[PDB]
């Protein structure tokens, strides 16, 4: 029993972060077959940022001027391109240590692990979600860009996300690995504000299962609603409108614990209008929105990898 | 910026972890240097953990009976011994990936990774802390025996914990990594309940300084405090007594920020009479305790290994 914020095994993900120097500048990359990625932003300087040219800076750069380091061991590169944010460097190795892997471009709603790096070096890892706003929230300090963020399925691992920026209200913005944003985000140092953080519905019911499976069951109560007036207290509350296809994925949790959907929805609408009154689900005194129905599914039956 | 709960990089301890099954039962291994270690309940059935006599059960127990696997791969088992509550498995060959490591044992209030595993195969990481009451609180299904906690010092990792046992609370409980159980607890299935789970108080300071750091300051009041007169606040809310040994743990942290420990202490104490009022630090909605001074000094300065 138990119910906890959990990441994925980051030792397959360990075994591909590299160093990347340009001039001044050392962030991570991602080493898979013979092919480094990294943020492009890695050939700006802190001027450059408010408004690069990344194609002409590109120009003044060789394959030479890309440093980049496994461990304490040199890679050469022999050849770099650009890609969407993202610039690749292809080296002269494979690297030996690459895992099965796919690059994925996730949904808002979705959750990932991030392996937090800082000179090719892992520091922590922790889970994360793709915000509604397409942002995401997470821990990042100058240099631990192109850090990634990952999910895996047994034994292949799905890149989803690259870090790149972050705003000034201390969330975080990044690419795919095919090097674009999620969300209306640039990698340029300019007034680009997050849209309204919304709340992940289908996530928190995930998690209210989650409760009563571990033995929280307080907030169960007598009633049940309809979708079309859930969504109407999910609006006034900055909540994601729940729709049919939320209502099928909910499905097997609503097998195993015997609680239909729209009662527990019906819960939700409870604790949304009425608060937590000072008690705690799980360990919190807020709705958590950062499990997805696959993640709460995968942790109480152990999966593994 | 941001501030996450993270645990450590988990892939020098997947290298670690292997399949144990003794007749019926299946756990988890940790195999180091030529020793595999895991929790000696391994030898019970179901009926023998209401009173097991260990050493009589070990006595119809050989080498050949317990059978060790790491991945795909056979283990020959040349000998076996039991100290404490776990069993050390002599095998005939070497773990070849078997990181620089120690056997630390924590004190309540230190925080530790936990690399939850089945059938020796790692399905996710997450944070704890041993509790002041020595239960942690993970997330532990039936199979995650012998899964460990560990902290990791740039290249060397610090076993202390071992899961053994889950109270029917839900909380859980378990040995350092030479077999003695932190706490009262014992590995058989009886009445053993957990004690006041106190909240570690350091722990809750270091985080309200991590806060500030990272932008999080409404809770920033206009007073201070002293040791004693906090200390009677403390009581009444089961909070763990502060003493000077605390405040100097702090002091980097107050030196940082320019807060004073007791300053910091008195919005901890007006928090504490007042509540939060609805409102949030760093994503969470109570005041969060599994974070220490080192913890978030690591995570605010970008430490790797
Ligand atoms: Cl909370």
């Amino acid at each position: 029993s138990g119910f906890r914020k959990m990441a994925f095994p980051s030792g397959k993900v360990e075994g591909c972060m590299v160093q990347v120097t340009c001039g001044t500048t050392t962030l991570n990359g991602l080493w898979l077959d013979d092919v480094v990625y990294c943020p492009r932003h890695v050939i700006c300087t802190s001027e450059d940022m408010l408004n690069p040219n990344y194609e002409d800076l590109l120009i003044r750069k060789s394959n030479h001027n890309f440093l980049v380091q496994a461990g304490n061991v040199q890679l050469r590169v022999i050849g770099h391109s650009m890609q969407n944010c993202v610039l690749k460097l292809k080296v002269d190795t494979a690297n030996p240590k690459t895992p099965k892997y796919k690059f994925v471009r996730i949904q808002p709603g979705q959750t990932f692990s991030v392996l937090a790096c800082y000179n090719g070096s892992p520091s922590g890892v922790y889970q994360c979600a793709m915000r509604p706003n397409f942002t995401i929230k997470g821990s990042f300090l100058n240099g631990s860009c192109g850090s990634v963020g990952f999910n895996i399925d047994y034994d292949c691992v799905s890149f989803c996300y690259m870090h790149h920026m972050e705003l000034p209200t201390g969330v975080h913005a990044g690419t795919d690995l095919e090097g674009n944003f999620y969300g209306p985000f640039v990698d340029r140092q300019t007034a680009q504000a997050a849209g309204t953080d919304t709340t992940i519905t289908v996530n928190v019911l995930a998690w209210l299962y989650a409760a009563v499976i571990n033995g929280d069951r307080w907030f169960l109560n007598r009633f049940t609603t309809t979708l079309n007036d859930f969504n109407l207290v999910a609006m006034k509350y900055n909540y994601e409108p729940l729709t049919q296809d939320h209502v099928d994925i909910l499905g097997p949790l609503s097998a195993q614990t015997g609680i239909a959907v729209l009662d527990m929805c019906a819960s939700l609408k409870e604790l949304l209008q009425n608060g937590m009154n000072g008690r705690t689900i799980l360990g919190s005194a807020l709705l958590e929105d950062e499990f997805t129905p696959f993640d709460v599914v995968r942790q109480c039956s152990g999966v593994t990898f």
